[PDB]
RNA sequence: AGAUGGUAAGGGCCCACGGUGGAUGCCUCGGCACCCGAGCCGAUGAAGGACGUGGCUACCUGCGAUAAGCCAGGGGGAGCC
């Protein structure tokens, strides 16, 4: 885990205002086809989602270090 | 024609062992006093709240749709959620 987390955070840094808001979007669908499969219980495991929130938070937070001065 | 003995439905006093009840002693994440230190917050939205937030979560705690947490700098060194 902790070592794909410092990378995530590398290519994200790198990745442009219009192409970040976009793959959120993407992630955030992710998150909602999991939380279905964690409400029929067939298939799901935990940490899973935990994660995926995470990502997007931090995703997010990269979002606005950018805004703080390119748009 | 004569006599003090003898029964316990129940009751009383004493002794032994239990029941109820929570005094006593010992104990203390709490309180009380004094002395020191420290002393404002808010339209960049306070103090105080409401609702919400966990894979499973009644309440408390922490957070706010990025929701028991997101970024970086410093401290620490084997255990965490």
């Amino acid at each position: 885990k902790l070592s794909e987390v410092r990378k995530q955070l590398e290519e994200a840094r790198k990745l442009s205002p219009v192409e970040l808001e976009k793959l959120v979007r993407e992630k955030k669908r992710e998150l909602m086809e999991l939380r279905f499969q964690a409400s029929i219980g067939q298939l799901s495991q935990n940490h899973k989602i935990r994660d995926l929130k995470r990502q997007i938070a931090r995703l997010l937070t990269v979002l606005n270090e950018k805004r703080r001065q390119n748009a």
